[PDB]
């Protein structure tokens, strides 16, 4: 297999992904039959390292998977770019951490809430961590964790990064309950008084300053993209593939119903969305490869880069949602019913709005000081 | 010289072009200086033949040259745009008509007036032509012109295009007395009882086919580029120069004062206008050359544009449009007092802009239909 | 007992309405304990005929009363409306018809589907009612019900207007399973070949003609109010009013984060100057048809075409205001018993009637801008 | 001679004021003769005390006057809102300060710059006043000037308001070269140690407390209005009143190309929706610009006080009528198409001036919706 028939197997999944999201909303957490073939097409090795099986891919078709996963199933987009992109993170752990992952199955998920909503003490040999954290999506089908929070050293924060914990060690509590992206399944980590060995612990320090330990043996290009891009792009990328989603449901239903022999109101609306729709995909993408391009010629990421690829990504957002809500106006009464497709994609986008990298102001703050002359602050970049 | 270094002499005509800025508005059509440097520069020769010494470049660069130029000048961005697209078309003509313009003197220019404001009648050889065209910009720098309309027989249109007149044929009405795009000069052509022999009419309907007689000699695959994406563009990609423009005045301005209330207020307002405009920016840009490059490709390979990419074209560069002129909106709105004065570029890109607008190629709603019908599956 | 103090006593049921608005939600239908303290108060009089105990009061206090409603329950405000109204409709059919319904109990209620989802023949006596019509909000709490259609005499559509049966002759059919507006219980109702006396048949016409054989028995000013104003207002009042409700939550919550970001602010005040428009303009435009009736005089077209643009505006304005509540209230706005996504719910729901339509009501009222004729009936 | 008077035959002056108005552009300032008719109808006299003769108004009838005039001519409304007011603003100085100005000639007018851009620092008697101040509409029609800036002790602010100087005692320099709003005239003020005596300053603090000099003769409830809603409004209406005229340009060139497509054959949805849109939002904008000084006028009058929610209120409701307004002209004005590109169009006039007025500061946004949040949220509390 290769990145591009990973991606030819994910278009012939779109059908029978689409056919089971009212299923999928139900069981509020993806249903194992779709992980499963997920799975088996190599979904999940796509930012995989090649030294557990993995493509170790270009992060551009990656997200552009997930895009059409979001296209058909908000949850089912939204759990696989965030479980995903967890294979690229624990590639930037060093050798023992991935070596426990993937040693004796290097098809194992892991799943994570990276805001701070607990911490890990430092004892002998690592770290003791307490925490409640939530929203981790697709939590239900991993086999181990991150967790987000700085590390205290006799009282005070020192680092703040990412623990690595196995199953066996935090408890799940079902509170999922929500208007959208209910099958997402995005439950809550309980952890109390677990011991993570220090080689379980990453830095996002570590992580900027491209001292990662697993950089050493993963030293694909991929593996050296920032954070600030890769993870809120995880986020904004599934929500696009919802307005794509979005559009083709009324498209169709829109179709039909002028085919009666004017409604230019209707035409203009259907060109708007779907061009800025397009806006937010280019964009979106586009500083992706930007950057990937320039890690591939061994250059460097100028923080100009990184800034704007910020700016557009929450733009993305917000652009796929306002488009949303103009389709799903327009689809008028039968987009009502409980069952209907374009009401779920409206749901699951402004349930993933709230999402913290979506914060506009957040974004705009950074590129703005960057215009004017201003020093970085929000390390989110 | 080559298309690269035309583009890089462009960006050495900037730092002059912008001082002139006012004295171009002041004369109400470009200056003769400006007209010279781009042409010495090869500016013109950009979409020429290149039987003719032109480069007949990737439509690309020559879309990126106009809009540097209307980041620093909005009336010669849009003027430039404009007269360079027309070696474009001309292109186009059977070899006769190129030989009249260029065969003596192959930096020769051509306005035009496209929408249909008057005739062509047939007749033995070619068509009596009558009516009055307005909005023909640059047309004082020009000594050929296109006038648009259909041709007429016994009664009833029998086709429809373009009309190519020598400078003595016509006559330039001056009533350019507007509230933007000043020094663009895009005064009104009177044409009476003008006879223009067959050769010298060209039909949209012949470009479309790839029958129009020019591209026998003319193979490269420019010009093989649609007439629907070329035209709409050459009016669009100066406006969102403008929206370049604007973007740095408002910046180097506003950047001046964030940093000094650096020391002992917080206006995160100020950043969220200027990310939220360069963003929008960056998207229009990326959507209307985006969808010039994909096109081009496609000839490059010897492939054919499929006709959805043409509509995809349409709505892009309409919506590219209004992209630029909302997020001139808010910088010239964030500018504040200062913008105001008669002195300051801001206030002038922003008139630029809603002047250029006014321009039939940026009618959404024409754009937007044509790209629903298309999705809605209908003719 | 008057306007006022059934208004004053509605204020009470608010905190107790809220709080079963959870409740309301799970059971698809208003709680029966709320329809009955509506009754108590007097809430269904408001528009009631004098001669049925009814207040017959001025519309814009009825209104005022189905926003406080909606502002604490979207689904009680919106079913109180549109039941609310079926007694000021009622009115106009003739005295043989009211009889029927309230002579004997004048608590009785009445619900509707005024869509044209089935017809009435001709027939000896009056008409043979035929179809399935949706959407019909409060009609497990009615025993008559309004349906909307042509009269046809002999395959020939010769009138439009409401039917009026009683509930033993139609079924009502559980469908409303919605994302929003769950308690309103908008279920469905089957007719299958009703006889319906010719006064039980209210023409449209004779309604905007003033013919509507109920004016002879009630001749108070608030019945000879436009259809094209009240309906559609029934609709607009109470979307109004849950974007007030989704105000007060959100500025509620929002304020204790607050007493621990002027970006906060903005949307807030933005949000409650819009929200303020809506109802001035809905509530403004139909006091002013009511004091111009109540004086003697006539409603100009002018204000009734008015009353529609600012209609579908009102809704927009509340819609929109809502969408930027409920973003800005963030990840607790996402539990499935966040006050807050139920209103924006319920807005949402509410928009798709079919009344709040823009395009009609707009080209209604650009025509009287242009000086084109009336065509449009309105609604 | 009373309020409605004056208001009917300002109406009589619009088509003449309609026709100067691009006369009005090129001279940079208002006509003499523009000046000299509206003295004469009464205008100025509107809000003007009556012990000076004038009408001490309903100042919403003042207000409709200047929505009226700009929309004819966007300059002319401004100024006309602005020195108009003016007569508001000197009936809270002392009663000297009005004899001062007002003693010999009440049709006397003034102009004012009140952003802080300079000072005035105490000395015996008085303040000794410094600065230049920019942007002040008018100011070639009056003689007499406000100008703004804290009072300086011992080298500290220990106070702000707004400094009476008669002309004789500052330069006018000519500046005004703008691509809207050209006929305001709207010049720099010029002061150089000129010593101002304690009657002819007023404290902003003092008008809200009600300890205003003036108080003390001019009793009329129009002098007790917050400064808060009387100076942003007289900044708004004349914007709505140019959004008016923008849309009234609009529909009659609009209507040629709809009634002609009407049967043949074009239908066109979006040229009523626009229309619909902008007609409903500048309405907006007027209820309740003027239903917030309605609201607080009818207190007033009635002896009750002014609660400071509606004072809020009418903040929030009043920047966000000019924005509203020029939303409404920017959609007007890009429907009009090419026609409106002439330098006759009236639109494009409307919709320069339209985009000069907005930047005032009493126009921004931020500030005012930030004063109405607060108070939402609980949060301690000026305006202007």
């Amino acid at each position: 297999r290769d990145a591009q028939s990973v991606l030819a197997a994910i278009d012939n999944l779109l059908p029978e992904i689409r056919d089971r999201a009212q299923a999928t909303e139900d069981l509020r957490r993806l249903p194992d039959e779709t992980v499963k073939a997920l799975d088996d097409v190599g979904f999940f090795t796509l930012l995989q390292p090649q030294q557990w099986g993995g493509l170790q891919c270009d992060p551009a078709l990656f997200f552009e998977a997930t895009r059409r996963l979001a296209s058909v199933c908000g949850s089912t987009g939204w759990v696989s770019s965030i479980v995903g992109v967890h294979n690229w993170h624990l590639a930037l752990f060093d050798q023992r951490a991935q070596e426990e992952v993937w040693g004796e199955d290097p098809s194992t998920r892991i799943s994570s809430s990276y805001a701070p909503m607990g911490a890990g003490v430092v004892v002998d040999g690592g770290y003791l961590v307490n925490g409640s954290w939530n929203w981790s999506s697709g939590c239900d089908h991993a086999s181990w964790t991150f967790v987000g929070g700085p590390v205290i050293k006799d009282g005070r924060p020192v680092d703040f990064g990412s623990f690595l914990i196995p199953r066996s060690e935090y408890e799940i509590k079902d509170v999922w309950y929500v208007v959208g992206l209910r099958g997402t399944g995005s439950n809550t980590l309980v952890v109390k008084d677990v011991f993570v060995p220090r080689h379980r612990f990453l830095s996002y320090k570590a992580m900027n300053d491209h001292t990662a330990g697993g950089l050493a043996t993963n030293s694909a290009p991929v593996y050296k993209m920032p954070w600030g891009t890769m993870h809120p792009t995880t986020i904004s990328a599934p929500i696009v593939g919802m307005a794509y989603g979005a559009y083709a449901a009324h498209v169709e239903h829109q179709g039909k119903r002028v085919r009666a022999a004017d409604d230019p109101f209707a035409k203009v609306r259907i060109a708007e969305a779907a061009s800025d729709i397009d806006a937010a995909w280019r964009q979106l993408i586009g500083n992706v490869s930007d950057e990937y391009a320039l890690l591939a010629a061994g250059k460097e990421i100028p923080f100009e880069l990184r800034a704007r690829a910020r700016r557009d990504q929450v733009r993305a957002t917000g652009r796929s949602i306002a488009s949303i809500d103009r389709l799903f106006e327009a689809s008028g009464a039968t987009a009502l019913s409980n069952e209907a497709p374009i009401q779920r994609f409206w749901r699951d986008a402004h349930a993933g709005r709230v999402h913290a990298a979506n914060d506009p102001e957040r974004a705009y703050v950074i590129f703005g000081n960057h215009e004017f002359g201003l020093p970085p602050g929000d390390t989110m970049v």
